[PDB]
This record gives structure tokens, sequence and C-alpha cells, in this order.
């Protein structure tokens, strides 16, 4: 929970302190190994003690020293609230002055929900170390500030640390977030571990530190769109019904490949060596069927293809086994191929060789590392050679940004990559993540927004360009099936892709519905940082740009600054979202739609910039796919006037 | 140049193109040949990148032309596009063909940074630091001026390390421009990638004020050194008056050359030794040096007299600073009270430091003839210099490191720098000054009239005198230092290019001066709007483990949260334009620095924006530095929290080390 129990959120650091504590009902983060020197370890304790009354220092010093020895990190477990279930509550349940701050508090608690976060009690949402706060004192103080702040104040968050409330104005963001911002030369993984333990920084991933993670439905949608575009670009079909997709991995992100294929109406085959990962997804419903022998698999796949059934079929075994079996098959069975093994970690648990069993590999990778790498590289060569033979017979393969072709290249090996071949063109058009959360926590509101988003995209597609109408159709297919796929976890949220006008129109319609009373609560707009403008990442988000600027971070910095004075309720700039610490600069936003004309104006203005910034950059950096879309925007939007690149053809 | 000739600023890329640059204007100095060592592919891409700015119809000729520029200069400046129909300089704001006076002001600031009188390598778009650039090429300049001429107050120009991405819709309170320079994906921010991407036209190094269009000349260094001497005087001598006090230092080079004037403004006796007659006699001719001595014996007799008569005088010694130090050891009299060193010991073997054993000409010779022997003599001279300093220190002389890596390089030479036994001004002094909120307050009179600058000097003077009353003991001292400066600033004739001025002021100081300026613009006492700005050497704008955040020992000095937070916070609080740079001060990849400019036009909007933005731009870093463990920041933070409505920050509780 009620509004009574949530009054504690305004307390901050309780006086006197709560009793000391480990709750093993949830998964816990692995022990951190910062390897702090005696000097840094003393500083780490001192830094942590900054949050507490001096009268508590002596006992907390031993307590925090204990946490470092046992967990490798000072989480301050005794400050984690236990009098209520950590989750998103109705926005009207929060004892806050500002509805905007209340919305943020709701978003934060969702990131710390046991059902949502990876390591909830360690304040880790996803990605192993994609954190929300460095410790539970920062949580308590931030929540206190958010309950206390007005709309003429702005909360400054230094990698989890609430620096304090500073004067601003209603149109200003209520919070500015920076996670892991480093002086460029000191952004090593070693300095992360060190400074994370010393309480001077944290890794916020993308939506972990920016308070807008909503579960794995983003990956399901993402893979769905990827499959659809792959079908059009590589096969030439606007419909994947009857088409077979062979892929691998049922892990964190790759586990979504099953539902994605089904939603596309395709027969999707996912190979997984790990029975744990495979039967998990099977039990979850993300995997419809399971096959053990490859011969029975192909018979099943043949019958599925001919009957045009939307089905996900897991194969308990190595993906190389399936690939090499198809080579011995004189008949065409699989039309599309990919791979989502973790070849970014090829020799230590990410890739399992065909020569060994799952258990034998798990043993050899640490027992005989040299032998394991040799078998992996050999297995990689056998996989590519099989794909080559099948590609020559009509099959179309693409790399799913998992460094499969890169590692295969580094052993001996022509195929496109999802980031550089299909997503880059989608970003260039302006289509990217459009995420929203109904702050009423009512499923009815989510149902309505689903229908509103559907109705909006339908009318937009009728007058959209031929390129856009294909992207819009992809997201229409998704939003109509999204609800029945039961992907909602924690907060009532949804995700799709939309270009500039798509996001603007849906937002305005959402905002009208909040004002009309159809929506019983305001709606927070947000997105992943896997977007057109938000992230500079030479290995991913900007890997398709070949002017050389993929190593620069001008765009990401420009974008977050541009969002901040255009009406975002809060913004964030992170280090190494996606590809990893030091390898990316990623930023995002959240904007609360409360039905006011202000919110509509903010949304229209901000979303315009958040899309056309990257669209213009990507065009300037060599992407020609959205060049016409850019020029239409320029003609359509008053006040928009950009430098139009005249790209010389490399041959000429 | 009249308002008619400046209409060419609205053109952007001329159609048809102006004639190709046949020769080269030798009336100005030119940047050294760049060496990116581009691969065949990167070189091809560099040319393709440059061609993006031009009609495809001109690509045939420009390709070879830009290729030629690569082979000759190591960079594609696009010399063809450099305007030659007018003198590049700041012109009165009314001369510019802009819809927006805010944009017109930015154009004025831009052209000042490119003034032959101001810029180091003007035709290479470099203002200072050797490669601290304004734009990557002249196309970026032309388009930027085009956008600024045409833009309204409802648009914002996004500048990507020189590249004007375009005008995007915003609102009157939004920045008219957002500037980034050298922003990199962290693991790729190497000096090699800078050289590579600079040539490829993907990035540039903007230093601090070079890329942010707000460099105003060498009066920043003069003021900076004035403040340093004053604080060194108070902290190391315990005196508020340096009259009769003697400062010994070295170097009359680029920045070190301001030590002469700084000492005089402090009313002290400053002795600056310099082996290079080029630097020394230049300073003499510039009036930055009042006197010149040749032998050390006649020097010390002169210094004695000046000290006894409390004469404010700068005295240059043509010779080695070591020669003076060792002579002081033999002199029984107390002559010098304060000692420092500003030789370039960050490059002690490449001409930054000249040993005592050799003459200036002898040193230049074996600098390339016998590097091994030279390095031995340098390290030997370094040990002797410290040995002499140690003896004078034992006799009451107070020495400090000027952040030139003197003590660091001496330590590597095996000099007795331990019991460092001498404090570094950056970590010992400036950190506390920043923590109080005091830092660069800079303004430009857009009328380009000296009369306006005189008035702003008087307004600033009167303002600081009034703030003396209700200020803390610590802040009263800093205000006094800037009062001594501002009353003498005009007569020192430090203005080059635009009518500009710089001083240090804390939160309320910057706010009140801004408000008084804005009142004067509205009343008509000032003939034109005033652009507020600052160097990035400030309290909140820069994360730099070697400098601006070097006195923070909580471990966070490696982080860049504060700098990123600051520029964002300024951006939605009414800044006219903001900048976030990579590598300001210390160098590429070694710092993250941000800045702002804010135009005062007399309106309620400007007054409101100034009050709010300046509050954040100061108190952000004050609060951080307090949190990171600075005691001065802690005290200033608490006073602000009590004074400012809407200000509520996290107060750090410091544990006793005995508990650890
Ligand atoms: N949207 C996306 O899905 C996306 C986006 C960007 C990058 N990626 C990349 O995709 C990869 C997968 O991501 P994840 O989170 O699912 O990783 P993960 O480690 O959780 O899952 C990989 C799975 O593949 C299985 N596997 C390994 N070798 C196999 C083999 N030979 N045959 C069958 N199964 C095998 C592993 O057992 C594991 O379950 C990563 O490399 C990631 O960088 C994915
Ligand atoms: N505000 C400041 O002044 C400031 C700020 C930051 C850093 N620094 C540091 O200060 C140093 C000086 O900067 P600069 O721009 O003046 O450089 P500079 O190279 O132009 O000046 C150094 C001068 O010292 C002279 N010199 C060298 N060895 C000498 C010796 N033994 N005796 C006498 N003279 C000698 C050189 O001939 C030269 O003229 C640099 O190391 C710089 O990093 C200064």
């Amino acid at each position: 929970s009620m509004k009574k129990v949530l009054t504690s959120l305004a307390v901050g650091i309780p006086s006197p302190l709560p009793p000391p504590c480990l709750d093993e009902s949830v998964p816990h983060a692995p022990k951190r190994t910062p390897n702090l020197s005696p000097a840094d370890r003393r500083q780490a304790i001192a830094n942590a003690l900054r949050y507490f009354n001096t009268a508590d220092h002596e006992v907390l010093a031993e307590e925090f020293s204990r946490e470092l020895d046992e967990y490798g990190h000072i989480y301050m477990y005794r400050l984690r609230p236990t009098q209520y279930e950590m989750r998103a509550y109705p926005i009207t349940d929060y004892p806050a002055k500002s509805k905007y701050a209340a919305a943020m508090m709701m978003m934060i608690m969702n990131n710390l929900d046991n059902r949502v976060a990876m390591f909830p009690h360690e304040l880790i949402t996803y990605g192993g170390n994609g954190g929300v706060f460095n410790n539970w004192a920062q949580f308590c103080l931030t929540m206190k500030y958010l309950c206390e702040m007005t709309d003429h104040q702005t909360l400054a968050l230094y990698s989890g640390h609430p620096l304090g409330l500073f004067p601003s104005h209603p149109d200003a963001p209520r919070a500015v977030i920076t996670n892991g911002m480093m002086v460029p030369n000191y952004s090593t993984r070693e300095q992360y571990d060190r400074l994370y333990a010393m309480g001077c920084t944290q890794y916020g991933q993308m939506t972990a530190g920016s308070f807008c993670y909503i579960g794995p439905q983003g990956i399901v949608h993402g893979t769905t769109i990827t499959f659809r575009n792959a079908g059009r670009k590589y096969l030439g079909v606007e419909d994947l019904a009857g088409k077979v997709v062979l892929t691998s991995g049922l892990g964190g992100m790759s586990g979504a490949q099953g539902k994605a294929g089904v939603i596309c109406g395709a027969v999707v085959v996912v190979a997984e060596v790990d029975p744990n990962a495979l039967y998990k997804r099977k039990g979850q419903g993300w995997l419809m069927e399971v096959e053990t022998d490859v011969e029975a698999l192909l018979r099943r796949v043949r019958a599925a293809s001919a009957a045009k059934e939307a089905v996900s079929i897991g194969f308990l075994g190595n993906v190389v086994t399936v690939w090499e079996r198809l080579v011995k098959e004189k008949d065409e069975i699989v039309h599309l191929g990919s791979d989502q093994t973790s070849c970014h970690n090829p020799f230590n648990g990410g890739y399992y060789p065909v020569q060994l069993t799952f258990e034998e590999s798990k043993k050899m990778m640490v027992e005989d590392p040299a032998m394991f790498k040799e078998l992996v590289q050999e297995s990689l060569r056998r996989q590519v050679a099989a794909i080559n033979e099948m590609s020559a017979r009509g099959l179309r393969f693409w790399d799913y940004g998992n460094s499969f072709l890169l590692e295969a290249s580094r052993a001996g090996a022509r195929y496109p990559s999802y980031v550089q071949d299909i997503m880059g063109d989608i970003f260039a058009l302006g289509f990217g993540p459009f995420r929203w959360v109904c702050t009423s926590c009512l499923p009815e509101d989510l149902e309505l927004t689903d229908r509103i988003a559907t109705e909006t995209l339908e009318k937009l597609m009728k007058d959209a360009s031929t390129k856009s109408q294909k992207q819009i159709s992809d997201n229409l297919l998704w939003i109509k099936q999204a609800g029945e796929n039961k992907l909602v976890v924690g907060s009532q949220a949804r995700i799709l892709y939309a270009d500039c006008e798509g996001r603007q129109t849906i937002a305005k319609n959402f905002n009208d519905a909040v004002r009309d009373g159809r929506l019983k609560g305001p709606v927070v707009l947000s997105r992943d940082h896997h977007d057109v403008s938000g992230t500079d990442s030479p290995f991913r988000e900007t890997s398709d740009l070949y002017d050389g600027s993929s190593l620069t971070a001008d765009m990401a910095v420009q974008n977050v600054i541009g969002d901040a004075f255009r009406g975002a309720t809060w913004v964030s700039l992170h280090n190494g979202g996606g590809t990893g610490w030091g390898e990316a600069t990623n930023g995002g936003f959240c904007l609360v739609l409360d039905g006011s004309a202000d919110a509509e104006r903010r949304a229209k203005l901000m979303l315009l910039w958040d899309v056309l910034n990257g669209v213009t950059r990507r065009a300037w950096s060599g992407n020609a796919c959205g060049h016409e879309a850019m020029l239409r925007a320029v003609s359509r939007v008053e006040g928009l006037h950009v430098t139009v690149p005249q790209h010389v053809h490399p041959d000429v």
C-alpha cells in the first residue's frame, strides 16, 4: 504494498540503522575480484562509510570489510528494504511530490524486481554486471531525493551516487545519469573492477543504470524484426511461412530465437548442447518441440515446412552436427541460417565443439585448454565448410554479431553480419526502439496502448514510403502477437520499432489517452540504447559506418545533451553498453507522458532529435539507405536543415 | 569590414568554388607538417571524407587537390575555401548578417579564435597548443558560418568535432550550438588514432577554448600566474602583501613568459631566468619584462635593492636558472623568499630543459648529435638544481612545483626530491580554490569597443568590492586577489583581438557580475551584449587526474562523471552554447573537459539563464569535490546549501583512518 508501507522510501538512510544481515531465495552475483591493494581497500571502506553517521563507522567498517572479503564488493546488504516486495507499484502509491519523480521511482524498483533483475540483491539487472546502483545506500538516498524533489529541481547521479538535488526548471530533466564515464585512457576492465569496488563507478549496461529495463521481450522483438528483414533481403519473401531457419543457442538472448521464428510464422530450428538451457526454454514455452537425433529432426522439419506451421524445434546436440548432416542431404530443407553461440568467448564456455559432449567440453576447457581451443577452431572450420556447401545450394547465412565468422576466420574460413547488413539500414531510416511503461501497473492500460500503437501504425503505413511500410509491417505483425506471447514481466511494458513520425504520433496518441482518461495512469516513454542515435559502438551499433568515425563518440554525447534540453524526464550516458566497458558510449532517455500539452510538446521535440541526429550522422558517414528519408524529413520539418553528404563512389 | 562584406559568411560553400590556392600566405606562421602515416585505404577514405562537403561536379579536381594537400601538409585544410576578402577577426555584433544576435555573437567569437593576432596557426584553423583547433578544415568553417547566419533562436547547431552536422529544432532557452571535440570510444582514444582520424576528417583536438570558440589571448595565463603567486605567497609565506618579497623562477616561453607581469601585478620582485635570448629579449621588447641582467653577481645586488625598496619589478636573467640557485647558496644574505620552476621538463631531452654545464647553443647541438651524453648532463643539472633548492629551503626559501614535471623528472634523475618534499601547486593550491567555487570568469564585449571593456572592468571591480562584505574569510582572500588583478588589468594592455577580460569568481561572484553586466546592457551603458564564458580549467568542467582533479584522493579522479554531468546540466539551464572536449590541458585521452558561453543581452531571459546556469556550473564541482574529500569544498558546499533554495546535496561523513 500500500501507500503506507512505501513511506519508507522517503526516509533515506534510516536512523538508527536497520539490523545487519544472506537471502538465498534469489540468484546472487559471483564474487568480484578487484584485487585491491591495502591502500585502495582502505579507501574503498572509507568511501562506503561516507554515507553513514560517524557513530556507526566502527561497526560498519568491520561489516563492510567483511562484505569485501566475502562478496568482493560493499553492497551494504543491511540497507536493502525488506518490509515490502521490491517491484514496480502503481504511481499513485509513491509518497512523492512530483509525479515525474514517482514515475522514475517505479522504473527503478522494476529494475530491482526479483522477477526482472538478474542479481536483484546485488542491484544487478542484467548482463552479469549491468548494475542499477553501486550499493544500497545510493538506492536509499536516491529514493529519498525523488520523494523530496520538486519539478524545479534536478537529481544528479554519479554512477549510482546521488550527488544531490540542484535547482532547474519544469522543462528540465528530473534526473541526469552518468554510469562509468571515464577519462578515456583509464577505461580498462582493471580500472572498472578497482573503481567499482572503491565505490567510484559502476557499469550500467544500457537500460540497467538508466532505469528502464523491462525484461527479455526486447530481444524477442529484436530477433523477430531481424528474421523478417533477413527473409526479405536474403530470400526475397515478405512472409516466412513455410521457410525454415536453422540457428543455435538457447541462452540469454539466443533463447528468444524460438518465439521470434514462430511469431514470424516460420519453422525455426535452434540447436543447443546444454540440456539446462534447452529444457528451460522448453518448460518456459519459448521452445515448442525438442529432437534428439538429427535424422528425426530433419523428418520433423520437412513435415513442418510443407505444412507451413509456425513452430520452434529445439535440437539437443551440436549445431555443427545439423549443418554437416544437411550437406549429406540431397534435398533442400533449410532456407535461412544463422548462429548465436557465444563465440565472443570461444575457448572458455561460449562455444562447444562437435567433437566433444557438453560435459566433456566443460571439463577439457579448464583441464586441457590448448586441446580445447584446437577442437573449437577445428569445429568452427567444420561448421563454416558445411555452411559454405549449403550456401552454394541456395541457403542464406548471416552472422548474428556473436563473432562467429571472426573466430572462424582466425582459424581458417563471405557472409553478412546482422549489425552491418540489415540493422544499419534500419537505423538509417530512423526505425529503432520505442519502449513504454504504463505507470498504472494495470494490464488494461497495456492492452489499450497495444491497440493504440496498432491503430497508429496501420494508418501510418498507408502513406509511408515503400521502405518504411516494410519496417512498419514487421512491427505490426509483432504488436498483434506480442500480448498473447505473455512476455510481460514486472512492469506493464511493451516494445516495438518506429521511425521519427512513428514515435511522435504514437506518443501523442498515448498522451491523448492519458488526458482522455482512457489510460488510468501516465505513460513513460523510453528505449534500449541499441538505437540509431544513442550509441557509438565500432563493433555493433555503428559497425556499418565506414568513414572511420565509428571509433568516435561525438554522436552519443551530442544525442544525450540534445535530449536533455528538449524535454526528456531523465537522460543517461553510459560506458560500454552492449559490447563492453571501454568499447562503447551509449545513451538513452525516459519521457513521461501525463496528458499535458507540455508532455506532447516535449515528446514531439525530443523524439525528433533522438532519431534525426543519428539518421543525419549515419547518412553523413556513408549509409545511403536512409538518405532520401533524411531529405524528406528536412523538407517536412521546419527548422531542420542538415549538411547533405556528396559521397564519391570508391571506384571513381 | 562593413556589414556588406561580411554577407559572404551566409554563403557557406560558394557556387562556383573560389579559385584554387596557388601559393601560401607567408605573412602568418603555419602549422608543422602532420604525419598520420595513413594506410592506402585510410588515405583514400580521407580524401572521400573531404569530398563529402562538395558538389559531385567538383570532385574530379578537388580529389587531386586534396590529395596534394595530404602530401604537402599531412592534412586536408581545404585552403581554397579560406576567406581572403576580409581580415579574419572579431567584428562588432551589428556587422554580422544573422537573424539571431546570439548566433551573431558566436560567429564573432569564432572569428576571434581564427584571428592572425590571436591564433597560433590561423590558416590551419589552430588557435593554440600546436594542434588545438577550431575546425578540421575550411569547409566546416564556411558551413558553420552559413548555419549561424540563417538560424533562428528556435534551432540548435550540432558540431561534430568541427563538422556542422546541421540545424535541428529546439527552443530559445536551448543552446544555439552544442560542441563536441575529440569525443572517442574510450579504448580507441590513443594519440595514434587522433593523428589518424584528424587526417581522415573524423575528429579534431579542441584543447579547451580553441574548439569552444572562446580563446581571448594570453591574459588568461597572466591572470592565472598572478593568482598562483598570490596564493603561494599566502600559503607558503603567510603574507597578504608580496611587496618586498622575491620570487625566483625560470622560463620566459609560451606560458612561463607571463611570470614577469604576474609578479609585478602582485607588487613583488620576480626573477625569471632564461637561457634562450629569443624568448628573453622578446619578453623585454613586449614589456612583459622590465629589466635584464647578464651576470648573477649584478643580479643579486639588483634584487636586494628592489626588495629593500619594495619595488614591483620583473627581472630577467639571461642564463641558466641553476646558475642562480647555486649562487644563492654561496650568498649568506636572505635574497629570495619564493622559488618555482617553469622549464618544460615534460620533454627534458628534446629542448624543454637546458642543462647548466652547456650554453644554449651547445645544448641545441648535442641535443641531436649526442642524445645519450645530453641526457646525462640534463639529469646531472637536475640533481644540482634540486641540491641547491634543498639548501636554500633549509635556509627558509619556500619552493613549489609548477606542474611542469620538474620534481618528477628530477626524481628520475636521482635527485633528492624526498626526505615530494615540495608541494605541487595543482594539488596543493588550485584544488582548494576550485573547491571554494572560484574559477575562470570570462567575458567579451560584442561591441568591440574598448569603452565597453573599461566599463565592464569597473562594474566587475565594484561588484567584487561589495561581495567582500558578506563573504567567508577564505573567499575574501580570493576576491582580494582578483581585485588587485582587475584594477591593473587594463593598464597592462593584455587585450588581443576581441575586447575581453578574465578573472576568478565563485558562485555568487559570477552570478552578481553577470546580473550587473546584463543590467548595463539593457540600460545602454554598455553599447552591446556581453558574452560570458570560461576556460575549462575550472571547478566543475574538467576531469583530469593530473590537473583539475589531482587533489581528489577518493579514487574518482580517473572518472569523468563530473565533466559529462556539467555540460549536460549547463545545456538545459540556458547556456548559449556548450562544449565537451577530449584531452584539454594535459592531453588527448588524459582528460575530459567541458565549457560554456552565455550571451547577456539585457533581457529577463538572459538574466534568468545566467543566474541558474552559473549556479550549476559552479556548485556541481564544489559538491563533487566536497564528496571526494576536499575540506574547502565541504565548507563552501554547506554555505551554498543554506543559501540556495532547491539545493540539497549528499554531505560526506569522513571516517578516521585509525578505524581503517
Ligand atoms: N539480439 C541478440 O540476440 C544479440 C545481439 C548482439 C549480439 N549477440 C550475440 O549473440 C551471442 C549469444 O548471446 P546469448 O546471450 O544468448 O549468450 P549465451 O552464452 O547465454 O548463449 C549461447 C548458447 O549457445 C550454446 N552453444 C554453444 N556452442 C554451441 C554449439 N556448437 N551448438 C549448440 N549450442 C551451442 C551455449 O550452450 C549457450 O546456451 C553472443 O555472442 C552475443 O554477443 C546477440
Ligand atoms: N599556467 C602555466 O604557466 C602552466 C600551466 C600548466 C602547465 N605548465 C607547464 O609549464 C611549463 C612551461 O610552459 P611553456 O608554455 O612556458 O613552455 P616553454 O617550452 O615555451 O618554456 C620553457 C622555457 O624555459 C627555458 N628553460 C629551459 N631550461 C632552462 C634552464 N635550465 N634555465 C633557464 N631557462 C630554461 C626554455 O628556454 C624555454 O624558453 C611546461 O612544462 C608546461 O607543461 C604551465
